This record gives C-alpha cells, sequence and structure tokens, in this order.
C-alpha cells in the first residue's frame, strides 16, 4: 500500500521534472503534498512496518535522486525568474542556485559567508543573486571543494544541505582542514524522511563527535550538530 504511493510519487516527480525543463511555467505543489505524506504518522508507521529490503531500498534511492534534482531545478528557475556573530565565518556546503537562506544569515548576523556548489550553473546564478540581494556583504560563492578553500581554517560554522549524497564523506575530509573549535550542522532525514533527504551516518569516534541531534516531527529535515 505504501509501496504504491511511493511509486506514484516517483512517476509524478520524473514527469514534473521532465515537464518543467520544457517550460518554466505544479512541481512545487507536489513537493508540499510529498511533505504532508512524509510527515504523516499513518505513513511513517506503514513505511517502518514494510520490510521488503530490496524494493524499499531501491524506491528510496530513486526518490532521493529525482527529488534532489527537482529541488535543485526549482532554485535554478527562481534565480533566472528573479534575474553566529559578525566575527564568525559560515560555510554552507550546497549553496544552490537561489541562496536566499545564505543571504538571510548574512544580514541578521553580519558574518562572513562561503558557499560551495559542484554545479557550475548554481555557482554562476548564486553569485548573480548575491550581487543584487547583498553586494555589500562578505559573501563568496565558488565551485571550489573544501580542500581548495584557502581560508578554510578561519571557518567557524559549517552547514550541509540535506540532499548531498556523500555529505558525510565531505565531513570526514573537513576534520584535518578545519580549526579545533569548528561546529558543523548536518541536515538529514532518517526513516520515511529519507525519501526527501539523505540519512545520517555514524562518524569516526576519534574524529567527529555528535553533540546534538534535533528531531522535529513537524519539519521535513532534522539537524545533527558535530564538534571535535
Ligand atoms: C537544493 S540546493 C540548495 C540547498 C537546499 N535549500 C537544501 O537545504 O537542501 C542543494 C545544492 O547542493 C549542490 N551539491 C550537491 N552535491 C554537492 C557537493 N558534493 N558539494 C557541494 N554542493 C553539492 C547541488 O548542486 C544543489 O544545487
Ligand atoms: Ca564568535
Amino acid at each position: 500500500e505504501i509501496k504504491l504511493i511511493l511509486q506514484q510519487y516517483l512517476e509524478k516527480f520524473e514527469a514534473h521534472y521532465e515537464r518543467v525543463l520544457q517550460d518554466d511555467q505544479a512541481l512545487e505543489t507536489l513537493m508540499d503534498d510529498y511533505s504532508e505524506f512524509i510527515l504523516n504518522p499513518i505513513y511513517e508507521q506503514q513505511f517502518n512496518a514494510w520490510r521488503d529490503v530490496e524494493e524499499k531500498a531501491q524506491l528510496i534511492k530513486s526518490l532521493q535522486y529525482i527529488t534532489a534534482q527537482c529541488v535543485k531545478q526549482v532554485q535554478v528557475i527562481r534565480a533566472r525568474r528573479l534575474l553566529i556573530t559578525s566575527n564568525d565565518k559560515l560555510l554552507l556546503v550546497g549553496s544552490g542556485a537561489y541562496p536566499m537562506t545564505l543571504i538571510q544569515v548574512a544580514k541578521e548576523t553580519g558574518a562572513s559567508v562561503i558557499g560551495i556548489d559542484i554545479d557550475p550553473q548554481a555557482v554562476d546564478l548564486g553569485r548573480r543573486i548575491v550581487n543584487v540581494l547583498a553586494p555589500n556583504e562578505d559573501i563568496t560563492i565558488t565551485d571550489q571543494k573544501v580542500s581548495e578553500l584557502k581560508d578554510i581554517k578561519d571557518v567557524t560554522h559549517i552547514i550541509f544541505s540535506s540532499t548531498i549524497p556523500l555529505k558525510y564523506s565531505i565531513l570526514e575530509e573537513l576534520y584535518d582542514l578545519t580549526n579545533e573549535n569548528v561546529v558543523v550542522a548536518m541536515r538529514f532525514g532518517d526513516g520515511i524522511k529519507a525519501i526527501f533527504n539523505y540519512p545520517s551516518q555514524e562518524t569516526a569516534e576519534d574524529k567527529w563527535q555528535c553533540v546534538n541531534k534535533h528531531m522535529r516531527p513537524q519539519q521535513i529535515f532534522d539537524i545533527a550538530l558535530y564538534k571535535k
């Protein structure tokens, strides 16, 4: 029964994705409904109760991919359609093409801000969005990896986009690169929330310690803070 609904969503997301690329003018309504489904206790129970390892795992992986691209493409359109304290320095891994949140933090806090994104399109647009929304804020947007960033030791706060598949592989890499007092915020979704997020992982106990795990029954992602 739960299998069916997920198959319907997977088909719809691919259709809405295939479709929105052809014409920017639906998908955003589907995602809102998708959340209501993920956050439903009824379907949280059925999701856990269903233990067909093979067909379940495959369905999560597929929805994880298409929803990640859908969200990624929403920000691309929104961009072209439009077009922590002061001494701290925030690093948002997965800044996106429409970095509105990144802007919000820059204004309220006044901190330095580095955004990285592997998509050259997201970086290219993001920069343009920042130059209109906050040109007089210390906001650097680049396609550099964490290892490439020169002033990586100055970074105090790190946030990860939930929809980054190998976010924990990056977190692993950051230990040696970053200073001793750095704090990391890892967005994730476990259980039924893993169909619109990538899940948490166990960290090397000698490296990263999880000092907080903020679960929210009414929100689409949960948060896990990490220290050294
Ligand atoms: C949907 S967007 C913006 C963040 C979104 N508001 C969220 O909270 O998930 C996520 C971005 O992460 C980027 N991304 C994916 N894998 C990445 C990686 N390994 N390093 C950096 N950015 C990555 C994608 O290009 C995508 O534009
Ligand atoms: Ca400070």
